[PDB]
């Protein structure tokens, strides 16, 4: 028996997904199809490539389908997005709190006296509407609106590096940064220390996802977890429940804040 | 039914070089009216596991790329479907292997940082992993061509971004600290100049660098990292054919590629 899976190939949240994904196939009884995404190959492809074998079911990490499209393919088999709500009722999703997530990023930085903080969001990235939104009304609910920034951004380093950069030349630049991944925050980082900033004696960064990026020894790089060990778990048995015939379900998983060495006291 | 035919890739998870190669491997694949399965290598789960996964399916042919299957374990492999190594060699007649001159690679880095004027050189190496030996040897040799042997330091490092700190911290505290570095791998060079920059050193004003694989993490605009090409593209696409070739019955090469230099920023002339 088979289960489909479209990834990104160069991106950390969905190897951790993946990895996880066929662990949890595996204890279920189940092999997993990898069709991977890049910049030379279109996520229709991908798509369009498991309809070749014998998945019971596809699982999309993170897709950038629109409803119709995600229409087309439920209409040829069981499927279910991960990091994203579907959108469409038929079609099953396993992702995290992003609201909750971010709030819990600029809860612990205003804890650490932080009041100018800023957010570098991920565009129309999956997931970036809701983390901006959360950032916005996490930072309202502290009465911070007034010292509150956002710059667009994306999932990859550069355009964690340029949004700094932008932070950096404004009137007033904040004092800490919630990046839209830890992808984003590595370019934040790399970006700051070349100018002769302090992480955190200067300025405290948060990333998101807590990939293999987060972890490296030297980068130390606080974030925020969405456990990809159980939204595998969750989107796999979510899967097979489709599969059985169940309606398909909207499961939203709470992440956690991991706390490493790149967040900290407010400065002077 | 039969008119989608397979090709299986083993590959690492999260491993920079393998998803060039595996992203270009799709495409060779395809102009050539072949689909690609993949069955990934993470450390939960083991190559072996890998491997017998391809087994459950059609695939014609099994392509690993830098697998660190013993004689054995390919033996077995190749006794039940035609098997072909990327990165490294088969060590085995029967099993086909696309590679790149990994000594010429770091005789290109060496040369490059001795033109410059360098002559305290370092090698943080890729321990045991595939093209660590022959890059250490060819390190050595061109060295010692240059009459650079008093001068050369080679640190056991490995392929990731803690390896490179490490080997780079080690390297810092040594009587005298080198001021050019030749990296196992873009990912090892990644933690040298993140560790570099940290502790104040300039790149390349200070110390020079030098990577290899020449992939994603090289090019990133504000890294711009002077790296040695592999050429992906064109070793994808070699081993495709390869293994489309022993499909086809015929006998299995070793196929040599070779490796160029991308000078980008973190060279320069030395201190």
């Amino acid at each position: 028996r088979l289960l489909g899976v479209v990834f990104e190939l160069q991106q950390p949240f969905h190897g951790d997904l993946v990895e996880q994904i066929y662990a949890a196939a595996t204890r279920r009884g189940y092999d997993v199809m990898l069709s991977a995404v890049a910049p030379s190959r279109a996520e229709k492809v991908a798509v369009q490539a498991l309809m070749r074998e014998r998945c019971e079911a596809a699982i999309l990490l993170g897709t950038r389908f629109d409803t119709d499209e995600l229409g087309a393919l439920a209409d040829r088999v069981p499927a279910l997005v991960v990091a994203r709500a579907s959108g469409l009722p038929g079609v099953g999703a396993v992702r995290g709190d992003d609201v909750a997530g971010i709030t819990l990023a600029v809860d612990h930085l205003t804890e650490l006296g932080h009041r100018n903080i800023a957010h570098i969001d991920g565009a129309d990235a999956p997931g970036g509407a809701d983390r901006r939104a959360g950032f916005l009304a996490a930072m309202d609910r502290h009465g911070l609106s007034a010292s509150a920034t956002v710059v667009t951004g994306g999932t990859t380093e550069t355009e964690g590096a340029e949004g700094m950069h932008t932070l950096l030349e404004m009137p007033t630049p904040p004092t800490a940064v919630v990046a839209f991944n830890d992808r984003c925050a590595t370019g934040v980082l790399d970006l700051l220390v070349r100018s002769g900033r302090d992480v955190p004696a200067d300025i405290s960064v948060v990333g998101y996802d807590d990939s293999r990026l987060a972890r490296i020894p030297h980068v130390q790089m606080t974030t925020i977890s969405q456990d990809a060990t159980h939204m595998a778990e969750a989107a796999v048995d979510g899967a097979l429940a489709q599969i059985s015939g169940d309606k398909a379900v909207d499961l939203v998983l709470a992440p956690h804040l991991v706390r490493r060495a790149t967040t900290g006291p407010v400065a002077h």
